[PDB]
């Protein structure tokens, strides 16, 4: 999270989710990252050190990037699912906008 860009990652990631391949929620990401073919993970959820370290480990095993958006509330829920607050996300094919090569 670059200081002002809490809207930009939201907008660009929803703009991607319009047709690109994503996953939502801890088990969903963990599964999908253990499936290797991920490229970018987002953590916008109250995620402690061991929990982030596990996601970060799968983002290291898979040849992936980690993006912390850990506002301690729900700020990416806006882009992804609107209802749940746990903004833990990952993207596998951004076949829409360049997010995994610019938000890199």
């Amino acid at each position: 999270a670059p200081v002002k860009s809490q809207e930009s990652i939201n907008q660009k990631l929803a703009l991607v989710i319009k047709s690109g391949k994503y996953t939502l929620g801890y088990k969903s990401t963990v599964k999908s990252l253990r499936q290797g073919k991920s490229k970018l993970i987002i953590i916008a959820a109250n995620t402690p050190v061991l929990r982030k370290s596990e996601l970060e480990y799968y983002a290291m095993l898979s040849k992936t990037k980690v993006y912390y958006f850990q506002g301690g509330n729900n700020e990416l829920g806006t882009a992804v699912g609107k209802l749940f607050r746990v903004g833990v996300v990952s993207i596998l094919e951004a076949g829409d906008s360049d997010i995994l090569t610019t938000l890199a």
